[PDB]
């Protein structure tokens, strides 16, 4: 029983490592919807936004909803309280400290940006060493969050082969950015977890302690 989990930098969004590529819009290039500011929920869940059906973040000098925009959930980082919780063969966890509905922004998968090479690099020196160090997710080829050395509560989430969470990519200020939301309806203090699905099947001590009925026994 360790008490606290392993080292880690508590960031609020995501740091590029080495050769990694970046982007970034301008005011200017960042979509608009047509949702009016006197809307019932102005670029809200329930709503007929433009930007918010196809993924995109509304930009706060951009939209013609003002400041009563409900679709800037990543950059003012709108996530429901969660609580990390300790299991027995899984470690930590994340749990929820209130309700959260089906489709609903449950956080953001933050961490420090990498490139494939330095990605395959990091995962057969981990393997070497015997380091349980899987805090990589894929964004798109050639460039993977490893929120291992600096994160925020999303890498506590564990892995189920029945997930509530499931991650999105979305475009926001120019760039992909990997969010986690509900697939259905989840009662506060009930595990977040999600499937993970975007690396190889590195599993030499790990195995699947999801305990879902229809667990295929791996995480690979
Ligand atoms: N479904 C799972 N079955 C067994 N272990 C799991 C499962 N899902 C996550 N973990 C733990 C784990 C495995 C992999 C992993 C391994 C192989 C994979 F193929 C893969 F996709 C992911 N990367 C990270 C973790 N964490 C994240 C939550 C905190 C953690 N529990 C912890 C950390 C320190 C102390 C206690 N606890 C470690
Ligand atoms: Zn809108
Ligand atoms: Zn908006
Ligand atoms: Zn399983």
């Amino acid at each position: 029983s360790e008490r606290k989990p392993p080292p880690y930098k508590h960031i609020k969004v995501n740091k590029p490592y080495g050769k990694v590529q970046i982007y970034t819009a301008d005011i200017s290039e960042i979509p608009k919807c047509n949702c009016k500011p006197t809307d019932e929920n102005p670029c809200g869940f329930d709503s007929e936004c433009l930007n918010r059906m196809l993924m995109f973040e509304c930009h706060p000098q951009v939209c013609p909803a003002g400041e009563f925009c409900q679709n800037q959930c990543f950059t003012k980082r709108q996530y429901p309280e969660t609580k990390i919780i300790k299991t027995d063969g899984k470690g930590w966890g994340l749990v929820a400290k209130r309700d959260i509905r089906k489709g609903e922004f449950v956080n953001e998968y933050v961490g420090e940006l990498i490139d494939e090479e330095e990605c395959m690099a990091r995962i057969k020196h981990a393997h070497e060493n015997d380091i349980t160090h899987f805090y990589m997710l894929t964004i798109d080829k050639d460039r993977i969050i490893d929120a291992g050395p600096k994160g925020n509560y999303s890498r506590f989430m564990n892995h189920s082969c029945q997930p509530n969470c499931e991650t999105l990519k979305w475009t926001v200020n120019g760039d992909t950015r990997v969010g986690l939301f509900a697939v259905c309806d989840i009662p506060a203090g009930t595990e977040l977890t999600f499937n993970y699905n975007l690396d190889c099947l590195g599993n030499e001590k790990t195995v699947c302690r999801c305990g879902a009925s229809n667990c295929s026994g791996f995480l690979g």
